[PDB]
């Protein structure tokens, strides 16, 4: 079993991770070069195994794929979704079903359909509309990107975009998001170790099971509403095809599809598009705005390929390396889910001489990853040329996988890169980016699931 740091009875290492100035991935990062790629942690008297550098994480997850396809029973998990849904489904047919589910869904009621790549682009101009709005002033641009890339998803899960008036929707993507965040918290930590906990009524952990409920509640009434003009066997989306996959179970009663589980997946799927994809873009911004030398090279790119007014597409991007190279080292260097979705053993492995029981919480650093020294020269720098070849082409690097890898890694990875580079090209085409009063922005990310930054204003004026 592998080696780890020590840490106080009871709580473990749980008080290391806290009384730690760096994130937990950096922590993390830190101790496998005392202990090894492979070390363990005692999180309140749950056993955990970390992987860190890009060999040990593929040996796992890709070379042992099936026995590190699993997810962790802690406590939040079983309370939340009892572990069935999709993302935190308990690897097997339930997990195959609604997968397989999905999968089919985003590409039938989404990008393999001719028409689809236009509604992302009709959603990038009433983002860019609204932009225009505030003329050039200082403004957050959390809640546009949130609203935008949300609607992506509602298409191929509901059939329709909701509108940027819709506050209601909102509210729960909000409360939503708060609980992606909440997950990482030490409150929640302790929360999975000592689980009586629940008995006390303030704090973080009452906070994230009373957002659940709302969340739930509204996911509920969203999917009835969606339901409606339903035609048995011609399903309009995601929706409609898993209750039509519910009839074909009817008489199956091992059947897994479930009303239960379809607000899971729903809800697994809409907090999983709009977490990532809008925090990948929110950095990227961040980003062009503090480096102006590198948002110009990027506009010089578009005005070559896509012109001062052309239509942005998915068929331009060969064209287009250098927009490539940054969007792909946003995703290297920000990390957005740092230490991925936790996984666990499906049964008792065995990975590099140490023993693994089945049930162990094991966390791929994919943090580690990308900082991983062996594949990348200089990895704290920030630096997009590191993915040209010597001809100025985009060159695909094995130890990026910021959507992880085996069975599990992300089911939306296609869908995530058309929305980054269609909402990225089409934003830094009509605008420049730039801070107010060049305002000393802070880049230190806040700690959750995901890392996003911290509030920071930002103005876009129009470019021609
Ligand atoms: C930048 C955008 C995104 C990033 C960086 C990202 C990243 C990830 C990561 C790291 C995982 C972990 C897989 C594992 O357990 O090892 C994951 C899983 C998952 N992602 Fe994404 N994701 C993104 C966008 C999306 C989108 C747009 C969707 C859906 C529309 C999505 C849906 C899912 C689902 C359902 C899983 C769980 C799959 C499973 O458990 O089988 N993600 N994603
Ligand atoms: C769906 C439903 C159904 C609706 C209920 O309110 C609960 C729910 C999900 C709840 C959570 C809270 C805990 C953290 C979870 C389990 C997230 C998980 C830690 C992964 C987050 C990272 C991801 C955005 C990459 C995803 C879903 C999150």
């Amino acid at each position: 079993f592998p080696p780890g740091p020590p840490g106080l009875p009871f709580i473990g290492n749980i008080y290391s991770l806290a009384a730690s100035s760096e994130l937990p991935h950096v922590y993390m990062r830190k101790q496998s070069q005392v202990y090894g790629e492979i070390f363990s942690l005692d999180l309140g008297g749950i056993s955990t195994v970390v992987l860190n550098g890009y060999d040990v994480v593929k040996e796992c997850l890709v070379h042992q794929s099936e026995i590190f396809a699993d997810r962790p029973c802690l406590p939040l998990f079983m309370k939340m979704t009892k572990m069935g849904g999709l993302l935190n489904s308990r690897y097997g047919r339930g997990w195959v079903d609604h997968r397989r589910l999905a999968v089919n869904s985003f590409r039938y009621f989404g990008y393999g359909q001719k028409s689809f790549e236009s509604k992302i682009l009709e959603e990038t101009k009433f983002f860019n509309d609204a932009i225009e709005t505030y003329k050039g002033r200082p403004f957050d641009f959390k809640q546009l990107i949130t609203n935008a890339v949300s609607n992506i998803t509602n298409l191929i899960i509901f059939g329709e975009r909701f509108t940027y008036e819709d506050t209601d929707f909102q509210h729960m993507i909000e409360l939503f998001s708060e609980n992606v965040e909440l997950a990482a918290s030490a409150s929640v930590f302790l929360y999975n170790a000592f689980p009586w906990i629940g008995i006390l009524p303030f704090g973080k952990h009452q906070q994230l099971f009373r957002n659940a409920a709302v969340v739930y509640d509204f996911l509920s009434r969203l999917i009835e509403k969606a339901s409606v003009n339903r035609k048995p066997q011609l399903p309009q989306h995601f929706v409609d095809a898993y209750l039509d996959e519910m009839d074909q179970g009817k008489n199956d009663p091992s059947s897994t599809f479930s009303k239960e589980n379809l607000i899971f997946s729903v809800g697994e799927l809409i907090i999983a598009g709009t977490e990532t994809t809008t925090n990948v873009l929110r950095w990227a911004i961040l980003f062009m705005a503090l480096y102006p030398n590198i948002q110009g090279q990027v506009q010089k790119e578009i005005d070559l390929i896509m012109g001062p007014n052309g239509k942005p597409s998915w068929d331009d991007k060969c064209k287009m390396p250098y927009t490539e190279a940054v969007l792909h080292e946003v995703l290297r260097f920000c990390n957005i889910v740092p230490l991925g979705i936790f996984h666990a053993t499906s049964e008792d492995a065995v990975v590099r001489g140490y023993s693994i029981p089945k049930g162990t919480t094991v966390i791929t650093n994919l943090y580690s990853v990308h900082f991983d020294e062996k594949y990348w020269r200089d990895p704290e720098v920030f630096h997009p040329e590191r993915f040209l070849d010597s001809s100025g082409y985009f060159a695909k690097k094995e130890a990026l996988v910021p959507f992880s890898l085996g069975r599990r890694h992300c089911l939306g990875e296609h869908l995530a890169r058309m929305e980054m580079f269609l909402f990225f090209t089409a934003l830094l085409q009509r605008f420049h980016l730039h801070f107010p009063h060049e305002l000393v922005p802070d880049l230190k990310p806040r700690l959750g699931m995901t890392l996003q930054p911290q509030p920071y204003l930002i103005c876009a004026e129009r470019r021609h």
